[PDB]
């Protein structure tokens, strides 16, 4: 009496190819060990916040996903559990994107996705990629007219996750590096090396004239409508604009100071609430949703590149101009920090941005202020 066997998982609510992929595999496994599996769509950033309170209420999901920056910070609060998969499983994935999914000698999840943002053109209006990032920027001022909605180029300046190649050029970082990246405290993201790339981010909006309190709608829109040659943006776009009609192409981002502009690297992956009732099987379904062939349709359907090694190796992966643009990024770019400070980073850094951007604050002042604040949230993550 009582046997209403039944998982949650919470995908990412992009209306579309994601969400669909998952109910795909889903309704799979369903059809396999005849556990009811419900995909419900919940917002990629908003999921680990619903955890937090829905999961201890028991209302939250058994398999949730969100980028692994964050994967400290939700170990430490007790949202994730560490999963029990063999050896084999393991195995079967990139090393770079099973230790974004490990903190504490512990791993928390299996990937699904390994990403970063590179050059993506319109091939209609731009032929050629710009050599250098002083070229590309001199062409972003040469052609954003925002006084008809055209764009040479156009990007979410107002972001960290996406100005983050213009900070470490000038040799700024998120966490000082010293042997290891478990770093206590030592946040360098007011150093006068990251002044230098908020001063990059202020002539976005000064002299390449980008429009104010700018968002990925507003980036995506205006390039799905043609009205932008060239953005900045990951893998996770490309559906979209093809279902455009935009004739997309993909470079890796030109060449900043003479060196390989250093782009964050992100890992999406399942993770297991603490709070999930059935442990067990909800891991028996993240191994089913993140097998090879599961995998393999996932790319086919949402563009995502799985980080699985055979996958990352075929032809349809490694071998497609489209893709292949975004895995060289990839391979000159840093995975983001996953110790648990990183869940303070984020909403004090992109107010800094929002402030230069709207004129408000210099760099100086709003990287400043910006430390200050992440320092103090920190003083309050502990017992
Ligand atoms: O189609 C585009 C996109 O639109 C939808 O997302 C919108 C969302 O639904 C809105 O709610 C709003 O989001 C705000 C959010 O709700 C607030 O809580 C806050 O967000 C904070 C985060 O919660 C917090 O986790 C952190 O976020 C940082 C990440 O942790 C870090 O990993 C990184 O994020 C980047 C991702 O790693 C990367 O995958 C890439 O994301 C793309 C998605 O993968 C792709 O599916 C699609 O997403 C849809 C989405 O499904 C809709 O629901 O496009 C994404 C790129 O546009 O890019 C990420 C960076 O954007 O960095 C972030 C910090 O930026 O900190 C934040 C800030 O405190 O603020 C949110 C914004 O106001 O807006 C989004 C529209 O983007």
């Amino acid at each position: 009496e009582g046997k209403p066997d039944k998982l949650v998982v919470w995908e990412n609510a992009d209306d579309g190819v994601q969400l669909n992929n998952t109910k795909k595999w889903a309704g799979e496994f369903t059809k396999k060990t005849g556990i009811q599996v419900e995909v419900v769509p919940v917002a990629l950033l908003k999921q680990q916040e619903k955890l937090t309170l829905d999961g201890p209420a028991g209302k939250g999901a058994d398999l949730v996903t969100w980028p692994h920056d964050r994967l400290g910070e939700a170990v430490t609060k007790g949202l994730l559990q560490p999963i029990q998969v063999d050896n084999s499983v393991k195995n079967q994935f990139d090393d770079v994107a099973m230790k974004a999914l490990t903190y504490g000698g512990k791993l928390y999840g299996l990937p699904k996705a390994i990403e970063s943002v590179a050059l993506i053109y319109n091939k209609k209006l731009m032929g050629q990629v710009p050599a250098t990032y002083d070229e590309l920027f001199q062409y972003a001022k040469a052609n954003n007219k925002p006084d008809e909605q055209k764009y040479g180029v156009l990007f979410e300046a107002n972001n960290f996750y996406y100005t983050y190649f213009l900070f470490a050029a000038k040799g700024a970082a998120v966490f000082k590096e010293q042997d290891g990246t478990l770093d206590p405290n030592e946040i360098g993201l007011n150093s006068p090396e990251a002044v230098q790339g908020m001063n990059e981010v202020q002539k976005w909006f000064t002299e390449a004239r980008l429009p104010q309190s700018l968002k990925a709608d507003t980036v995506n829109g205006l390039f799905k409508s043609g009205k932008v040659a060239a953005v900045i943006n990951g893998p996770w776009a490309i559906k979209d604009y093809q279902a455009a009609g935009i004739n997309v192409g993909v470079a890796p981002l030109p060449k900043i100071d003479g060196k390989d502009a250093q782009t964050f690297i992100g890992v999406k992956g399942w993770y297991l609430s603490a709070y999930s009732k059935y442990p067990k099987y909800a891991t028996e379904l993240m191994q089913f949703l993140t097998s090879k062939e599961a995998l393999a349709s996932r790319f086919k359907e949402t563009g995502e590149i799985p980080p699985q090694k055979e996958l990352l190796n075929d032809p349809m992966i490694k071998n497609n101009p489209v893709v292949n643009g975004f895995a060289k990024q990839a391979s000159k770019g840093v995975p983001m920090p996953s110790i648990p400070e990183m869940g303070v980073v984020w909403e004090p850094i992109n107010n800094a941005h929002t402030f230069v951007a709207q004129g408000k604050q210099t760099p100086e002042q709003a990287l400043n202020d910006a430390v200050k604040i992440m320092k103090e949230k920190i003083q309050t993550m502990k017992q």
